[PDB]
Parts: structure tokens; sequence; C-alpha cells
């Protein structure tokens, strides 16, 4: 009679598989960032944590594991081993190859693809239903490798993408406004990093258009040099880095967004990276930023945004940039 | 005018002073997890970051405002100068003195005096009325060293105790038991220690006594060994670091908990550090955890628990050791 | 092409398959009293509300449906036809017979079963797999009703039981000792109303027991008159509807709760109603309150609580007075 | 020794203000909505429930108080004395005269004065640095009636406005476009009911304007009708009406969000009845709702839409006609 019997009488053994499962691949700053986001913001009802780094996985899952009775999470797991994935509605990828010194963007990709053989493959063997969000960098390559290799639909690869730099850009434009970043309105798209594309045409508060009011926006003769405001953002990662290390907090935040739109099936508007073939001219398989739709199946619509003659001209370059790298990579 | 003023008429500039603000002091991960645990339980309508390492502080600072769009926390600041921490509530200090290979426990408790005897009034400069949570360690003796130096009254200093000891006893409970943290019920008293005292008496689920179902329990001929529940609540931070490195995310999460039973005023029981000369046959000014009613003005009551006597031994051994340390500070 | 399709380039056909989906049967004040409570604990991606009275619920729903923007629950639906209840993980049933002055207690529960014999298996016919909470009254009756008519197993047939009436209890307590409810526990078991179980061992703030601390703890010597808490208990409905007409918030919250344990998979223990055919020497087919761990199989496992052989005997009566009733109800 | 002495020792107290209370005058549905939907979002740690129905007003604060267990809002009091309203950091106003079959505009405003008052004067009696949020019924007039009475400064008075007709017209947009209401922008602005203003130029979805689109958007020869959107928006609340009794759960919620920016000090913007005395013709004391920075002391700032002259002359003419009301007045 053990106590657990004389205290507890079982009505029913049966049970398997979870209901809204959430793994997080990679357990690195960024990683846990994105794992103590999504914890707290009651997203998931199980939460896998995936990496090599045996002893450190084992670690991060104790620590988060005791914080158990402060939160609506009950079932914590980790493993080196995929079998701990298994029915993931959305799974997070922030693995990959850390930088060496000498070493060439393509070896960096390549290596990451090299990884990704890995990974993707026993990701959609164990949750073949999940989708797929892509935070590691550079993300809107590594969203086009694990589309590859993953084989699954194009609405279920999501990379990471702009949303952050697009929630930088809103707190950028709050902080001069003196409003709240909710209230400021502002998207970047384009290639995720140094040759973003700031829309001033879609800038606002409460709808009165920034770039009507003041005509000069976004460009050299601008009094304002509101187009440091997008140097911020470009920089932001960067000077966040140098300071501390690396980013973690707003980009934990920024992907526990996104897996909540997902999660929740909000149908909220992002922008994310994504297969942009056909759409502005561009004719490869290159994934770029562009606002669009989130919910349970991933990337449902997307939202055509009117670009310039200039602005159109720059997501071109990023992407024959894109794809200059992504035809060099090897699968097989 | 600018853009910001054809767009936005001022109707009044107006100082504001911070209604519901949280300084966390010294930005380490156990810093960090507990800034990131407070925004996102939304506790506060300001948090301010202080450390001695600008570069690293100011990183933080930046990098939790880059996601102030996902937060309705609206002024994170950070410095090194305390006047940062105006008009805070509740001020958290995790800071303090990094232990040297063979260093004696007493002396490093010193060099702790020293770096409060610099943080503590600062602190109390800037923010008179507020509560103090200590989360640095060694616990209960640093918050007898911040009282002292602060010349609060004993209610406005509170340890962080056996707050999370009890939370991971929990846990444990739960996992042996197949029921969620929040169900299973026990009480980690005393040293936040390896000296901490498990309540076995107290241990319920529906508030059914484990004790008096199976009373072989915590006992050294119980074949169930419950006893090593305890023994793992003790060699958690251990086993993590050893692990990990450090611990922060159930620390983190904890802390967050008193910040919030503190700045929503709940009087909820929590076991904290307090002075409690005068409780058990405890005759100095020494402080351990006992469940406290915490409140907006810290501690208002706390409960008696009834103990054996080999349990209120170990408590006032506990306080003959931490007075013995205590005795040979030196403050003035 | 529209604007719509301008605007918006769609990618996929939405299938449109609902993931965690509630339904509240009856627009009450009962009714959306969960409605709501629901929409503001985020645990759905899908709400249904269905009852007869069809210019009423479309504009309730139509109501809810306005705050949209302020809640992340992207789909509220409602209908007289139980078609929109539909791959529901959870119908919690409000719906039930308005007493008339001068019958019988028996008939009332009669009607009762014949209209459980319309609406219940025309909830099953639609959402075979979904947990049923049964509010309605008397309930620890509707749900031996509920069970019949839906032949769930009896794990997916949950009474609201005595889940709000521990809630008063620890509401009432916590007054007394000036204490959140969170940290008095308590618990009130048996047969919702009058006959219900305040079970005085069980009762504890920290681990002690009252009962212990002053053994008196209702007795009616007691100098405090702790049994009063109790009355107060049984009363509180009856007290609230001669003031208003009607109870719904606090009912509302306690069926929130019930529900997140059950969507969000946390095996808490509820005192919830189930079939004790076996415990407590009832032989019968009953239901009654008793701690139960709730999941998203509904309850799992049910919590032994020990019992003075009086308050065995108040719930032994409780199952007989309520067997008769059941036996007499016509069903085919 | 009572069982209290035995369990808690008690430490020696200080006092005791409450830190972010919020009372809700009148507890009609959408008070009690007010009340449910404030509690629930955490932004309190006292609420104060105040009417002239007594029995009524207890049994809901008991209700609430039974939940106390499932809620972090340790202190409900209720009562006919306005003493249970002191330290209200916001007093949510929506108490108010009832429309007659019989009565006209007029006669009903005069009342609602007077109502305003007995209550208005005994809510900054007993916190006198209150938010007042006036909800009331018929709401630029008795925002400006409020403002009168209570003699605070314009922007610690802040009507409702058309913050609910926005997020009407945003669910609305949604239902089309295959999208969130939080990613569907649009702005209901002005007089709150029939002469409300939805700001065409304005609506978006992801920054890309939709008057720009389809710019027959909102005008009549418009082939998908999106001025139906608009009638549909002063239509609904005078609709639910028809369907259910009165309005609450979308009236709580909009409240709540106007709450949660003015208790968390959010400054995020918001379509409320503020005093445009300076815009668009407005020579007028008019309170009318256009976009405003809701921070802890109120309406701290608002922007100045660009509006379309018929869009500026229905304010206008909004402001005219209110100004024609307010000035047969009297206190
Ligand atoms: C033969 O099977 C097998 N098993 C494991 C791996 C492998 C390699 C690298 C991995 C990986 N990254 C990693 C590992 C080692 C070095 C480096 C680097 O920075 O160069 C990067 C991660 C991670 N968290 O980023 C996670 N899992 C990995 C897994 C692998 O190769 C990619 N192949
Ligand atoms: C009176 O002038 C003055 N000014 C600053 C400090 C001082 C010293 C150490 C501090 C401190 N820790 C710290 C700093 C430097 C060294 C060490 C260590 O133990 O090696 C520890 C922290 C922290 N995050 O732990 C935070 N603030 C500090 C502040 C100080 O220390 C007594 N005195
Ligand atoms: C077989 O066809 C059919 N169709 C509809 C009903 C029926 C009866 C009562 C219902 C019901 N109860 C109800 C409705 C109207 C009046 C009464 C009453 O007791 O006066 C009770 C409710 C509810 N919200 O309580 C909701 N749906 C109902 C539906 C019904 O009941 C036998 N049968
Ligand atoms: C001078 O003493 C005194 N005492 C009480 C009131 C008074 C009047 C109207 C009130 C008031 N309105 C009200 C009360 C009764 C009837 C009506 C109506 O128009 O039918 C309107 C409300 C509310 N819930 O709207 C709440 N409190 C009130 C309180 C009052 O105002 C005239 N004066």
């Amino acid at each position: 009679a053990t106590l657990k019997d004389q205290l507890i009488y079982n009505l029913l053994k049966e049970e398997q598989t979870p209901q809204n499962k959430i793994t997080v691949v990679g357990v690195g700053a960024v990683g846990m960032a994105c794992a103590i986001s999504i914890l707290m913001k009651d997203l998931a009802d199980e939460l896998a944590l995936v990496d090599v780094i045996e002893d450190k996985l084992k670690g991060e899952m104790m620590d988060l594991q005791h914080g158990s009775l402060f939160l609506r999470t009950p079932k914590i797991v980790s493993g080196k081993d995929y079998n701990v994935t298994a029915n993931s509605k959305l799974v997070i990828i922030t693995a990959g190859a850390r930088q060496q010194e000498g070493e060439s963007r393509l070896n960096l990709v390549q290596r990451n693809v090299n990884i990704f053989k890995f990974i993707i493959p026993n990701v959609v063997k164990y949750s073949p239903n999940c989708k797929l969000l892509i935070v590691s960098n550079p993300v809107d390559i590594l969203t086009y490798v694990a589309w590859k290799i993953s084989g699954f639909p194009k609405n279920r690869v999501i990379g990471s993408g702009c949303n952050l730099d697009s929630a930088r850009f809103r707190y950028l434009m709050g902080e001069r406004l003196g409003v709240h970043p909710l209230s400021c309105h502002g998207w970047v798209l384009g290639e995720h990093g140094d040759s973003s594309v700031p829309v001033w045409s879609g800038m606002n508060v409460a709808g009165v258009s920034l770039k009507t009011l003041h005509p000069d926006l976004g460009t050299d003769k601008d009094k304002e040099q509101w187009k440091e405001v997008h140097k911020q953002v470009v920089e932001s990662a960067y000077e966040v880095i140098k300071l501390k290390g690396y980013t973690s907090w707003a980009i934990g935040l920024s992907v526990a967004d996104l897996a909540e739109s997902i999660m929740k099936n909000l149908r909220r508007v992002h922008p994310v990276s994504t297969m942009i073939k056909g759409l502005y001219g561009i004719k490869d398989d290159v994934f770029l930023s562009v606002p669009c739709i989130l919910g349970q199946n991933g990337i449902s619509d997307l939202v055509k945004v009117t670009l310039t003659s200039e602005e159109e001209a720059r997501l071109k370059k990023s992407a024959d940039t894109l794809w200059g790298i992504q035809k060099e990579l090897q699968f097989h």
C-alpha cells in the first residue's frame, strides 16, 4: 500500500500525447529567453528542450522545472534525442553554427546546412505536422535551408525575420514621439539585418501618416534624420552584443509573441521571413520578411504592401544576394 | 514646428512621479531573471536596474527595452548612480561579494557587509519608504546586514529565504504524487541552506496529512525514503550550478512571486527570512525562514508553526550559528 | 479583384479546424459569467454559446464579439443549433428548468432530465470526445443524469460540485484569520448544498492544522463558533439571491478555474462532483464532490480524504437521499 | 487564547492607504461589466462599488468577494456613502438619468446635471486627486458636465467617447479582411452616436492605406459598400439592445482597457471625449472624441488628425449642436 496509493485512487491509466506542445531547439541565451518568455505567456501545456550539450540542457530543464509552482505549464522535458519533441505544435530552432574567426559567410551557412541536415529531419520525423519557426542566423537563409530539408509546405516554415526589427523600430519611434510602442506603427521588411527596408509610407500614429505630414521623411535632406532611426534598428544587436555579449530578452519576447499568434490561432499580422518568389519581381526560392497572417497553419496569407520603385529594388538585391549564397550550398 | 509637434498637441507636460516602481540591484543572472520575471507579471510601471558595470548594465537595459512593445511596463531605466532608484516601492538586492577559492565563511560575509555599506544607504536615500527584498546569499545573514545598515524596521526588510526552497520541495512532492505543485503542500523552513527544515507535520494534499497516513515519513526507516526529497531540495543550486554554471530562472520566478504579493498587497503566506528573536527559544538578533504574511508594508505578521523538539533544535542551532557569524561582523 | 484580395494575397485554403474550443450551454447570468471569465483567462481559441432563446443569444454573442479587440480568442459563435458546438473540448452546461412555486423537488429534477434528454445527446452528437462540466442545479443529480444520458465514461463527466463552496469557505476563513484565501486551506465535500461537509481535520494555514491547535474547532462548545463559517457558506447562494436575485460572478470565476485545469492539463486538485460508488461505503451510482485531480482527460484520479465516521455518515446519507431521487427518474 | 492567537504572531502595524484603487459608480450592467473586467485584468488593489440601490450593491459586492480566491484584488468594498470611494486613483461614472418615452434631449441632460451635482461633488470630496472616467449614458455632454462640476483640470476628466465605437469598427474591419482586430486599424472620432466620423483615410493593415488601394472606400458609389461598416458601428449599441436588453460586455472591456492605460501609465493613444476647444473651427467649450495619449495623469497630449472638409465640418456641427444644448444648462 504505497503512500501515493493510500492518498490517491487512480481512475484512468490512459493518455499518451499532449495538446499544445512547444519544442525549443538549442538552449543558448536566445533559446532560453524564448523558453522563459513562452512559459510565462502560458502558451503550451508541454515544453521540450533539445540540444547536444548534455549537462547544460539538463541544468536548464531542472532550473525551469523548479519554478513549476509559479507557472501554468505542467510538463517540461529535455533530451539530446529528438523523441522528446514528439507531437509538437510549434518547434522553434535557435540552434546553429557559431562563427569562426576567418570564416566566409558561405562556410557558416554551409555548416549550418550540415547541422540542419541532422536537426530538421529529426524534428519532422517526430512532429510531422508541426510548424517550424526559425530563429537562427542568418535567418532568411536558414529558413530556406529548413524549408528545403523538411519539405514542409511554405506556410509551415517561418523565419523570426523582421518581427524583432519592427519591434525595435517601434520602440524607437515611440521614444521620439512620447508614445507607447503599441500606439506607434511602422514596418521593417525584407532581409533581416543590414539591408532591411524601413517602410516610411506605412508609418503612422492613430492613422495620421508621418510621411504625409513630413514629406521629406526617411531621406537625406530629412531635417529630422529619421533615416537614423533605421540605422539604430540595424546597429542594435551589435551595440547590444558589444555592450553585454548577446541579445536574448527582446528576441525571446519577439518569438513569444510569434508563437502566441500561431498557438492561439489569432490571425494577427507580423513581418516574418517567408517564401516570396513571384512577389516583387523576385524569381528565386528566396525568403524575405513581409507582413504575414500567422495562425495555427502558420502563414495563411500575406499582405501585399506598396513599395516604391526605390524600396522594391532593395528587396530585389537582398534576394539576388541571398540566392547568390543559397545556390552554393550542398545538400547531397 | 517639428513632426512630433504637428501630429501631437501637448495639453500639459507634467512631472510624473513613479507610482509602482521596482528597483533591481545587480544584473547577474539572478539579477535579470528577477527583472524579466517581474516585467512579465506586469507588477511595475517602472523598472530600474543598478550596477557598477555600466557597459553590461546598459546592454541589459536596452535589450529589455527593445521588446517594450511586448510589455506593459513603460519606463525601464538603468544607471550606476542610485538616483535612478528614486521612489521605488520595492527594491530587490541580488548584489554581493564573489567567493574566492579559499575564503572563509565570515570574511566573505564581511566583504558582503562592505558592499551593503554602500548599496543600502544609497537605496534608502532615494526610496526611504521602500521595502527591501534581499535575494543575495548567504541570505539569512545578509538580510540581517541590510536591516542593521538600513535602520529600517523588521517588516520592511525581507529575505528571499526558503520561498524557493519550498517551491522545490513542492515540485518534487508533485512529481512523486503525480499532482501539480499548486496542489501539493509542504514547508521548508529555517536556514536557507543545508540546515533547512522540512516540516513533515505539514505535508498534505487536499488537506490530508501525509504524516498521519504513512508515519515513517521523513525518518531513516522510511521505506519510501521521503527524506531524499529534502536532500534534493538542499542540493539543487549545487546540481544545477554544476550542470549549467549558475541558477536563475527558478529564483527569478520565485522573487516575482514575492513581488506580486508585496506590490499587489495580497497578504499571502510565503516562507521568507525575517527577524525571529523570541520564537522557538531563539534569543539573538537573527533572521530565518518562517511562514510570513506578505503585503504592501512587507511582513505584517508571521505564522506560528508547531515544531517537534528536534525541529526546534535545528532552528535554534541554525540561529546559534548565524549569531556566531553575525557577532564578528564590523559595521562602523 | 476586390479590395480584400488586392491587400491580402492568400496561400492556404483555411481548413478551419478549431483546436481548443469550449462551448457554453445556456446564456443565463451564469452562462455569460462563465463565457466572460473564460475569455479573460485566454483559455480558448473558439467559444460557442448555445441556448433556445434566439434573439437573446445573438445579442450576447454580438456584444462579446465587439470586445474582440481586447481578447485573444479569435472566434466567438452562437446558435439555436448544436452544430455550432462541434469539436468542443469542454462543454459547460448551465441550462436547466426554472422552478415553479408548488412543484415538488422530484418534478423539477425530472423537468431537468427532460431537457438534458435533448441537450446532452446533441452535445455528444457533435463533440463525442468532449468533457462535460455540469453547473446546472441540482448539480450532483444532473451529473448522474448527464453521465447516464451521455454514456461518456465517468472521468469525462464532472459536476461543478462543491468547487465554489470551498472557495467561499476559503474566502471566509481568510476573513477571520486576515489572510488571502489562497493561503487558507479547507475543503467542503459531499452534496453541493445544505448537507455538504466541512472537513475540519484538513483545515490549515502554512501546514498547521487549526483542528490540532484548537481541537474544539467546529463542534458546538467551540468558543469561536467556527461551525458558522460553514453555515455562511451554504447560505451564501441564498443571501446573494435575496440581494441581487441570482449569483453569477463567483460561480463564473470558479468554472473558469475548472476549465483552466482541464484545458491546460494542470492536474490540480479541485473538489468537484464525480462518481464515488465504491468509497465511503457507497454502493449506488451517485455523484458527490471529493477532491479530484483535473486534467485534459477530466477526472483522472481522486484523493482519498480520511473522514471521521461522522463525516462518512453524512456522505452516505447524502448518497441515499440522492439515489432515491435518481432511481425515480424517467429516461427512455 | 483565540485560534488566531495560537496561529498568528502579530507584528506592529503601519498605516495603509490603498495604492491603486478604482471606484465604479453605478452597479448597472455597465458598471458591473466594468467591475469584473477590471478585476480580471488585475488593475486595482481596491475596488469600490457605489450606487443608490443598496440591496443590489451589497449583493454584487458579496458575489465578487466570494470569487476572491480566483482574483488578486484583495479588497472589494461597496456602499451608499461615498466614503467607500476615498483615495481612488481612477473613478469611473456610469450613473445618470434614464430617458423616458416622452423626454427630450434637453430635459434628460438637465436631470443628468442634477444627479451629477450630487455624485461628482461627492466623488472629489473623498478622492480629490482622481481621474474621472465618464461612461454615463450621453457622453460627450456628461463628460463636459462632470468637468464643470468637479472643477478639475481638463486632462483628468475623460469621456469614453468613441473608444468603444473604434473597437467595433475594428472588429467589423477584421471580419471582411480575415484579420484580427489588433492588426486592423481604423478610427471613429467625434460625437459618439449617429454623428461619429469614420476616418477612411487612416484605415489600414500593416500601414497600407485602404482609401489609397480602393479610392471609393466608404463613399456612396462604393461597390462593396464599406460605408455599411460604419452605419453598423452606430447601429450596434441600439441593436444589441434590441436583441439582449442593454450593452455590457464590450463597454466593460473598452473601459477596462482605458483603465489599464491610465493605471499603468502606458501612454497608449485612445479615441476619447476630451475638450477640443482649439481644433476644427470649434471655438466652443465642448468635449468630442479625438485620439489621446492616456497616461497616469489622464489625457496628457492628443493627436491632430488631418481631416476632409467633410469630416472637419461634421465635428464642427457636432460641436455646434452640443454647445446649443450645453448653453441652456445651469449649475
Ligand atoms: C551524426 O549525427 C549528428 N548529431 C548531432 C549533430 C549536431 C551538430 C551541431 C549542433 C549544434 N550546434 C553546434 C555544435 C557544435 C559546434 C558548433 C559550432 O559553433 O561550430 C555548433 C546545436 C546547437 N544548439 O546549435 C544543436 N545540435 C547540434 C547537433 C550532427 O551534425 C550537424 N549530427
Ligand atoms: C563607497 O563606494 C563604493 N562604490 C561602489 C561599491 C560597489 C562594490 C561592489 C558592488 C557589487 N559587487 C562587486 C563589485 C566588485 C567586486 C566584487 C567582488 O566580490 O569581487 C563584487 C555589486 C554587485 N553586482 O554585486 C554592485 N554594486 C557594487 C558596488 C562600493 O563597495 C563597497 N563602494
Ligand atoms: C426535443 O426538442 C427540444 N428542443 C428544445 C428543448 C429545450 C428545452 C429547455 C431548454 C432550456 N430550459 C428552458 C427553456 C425555456 C423554459 C424553461 C422552463 O423551465 O420554463 C426551461 C434551456 C436553458 N437555457 O435552460 C436551453 N435549452 C432548452 C431546450 C427541448 O427539451 C425537451 N426539446
Ligand atoms: C441630494 O441627495 C441625493 N441623493 C442621491 C441622489 C442620486 C440620484 C440619482 C442617482 C442615479 N441615477 C438615478 C437614480 C434613480 C432613478 C433614475 C432615473 O432617471 O430613473 C436615475 C444613480 C444611477 N445608478 O444612475 C446612482 N445614484 C444616484 C443618486 C441625488 O441626486 C438627485 N441626490
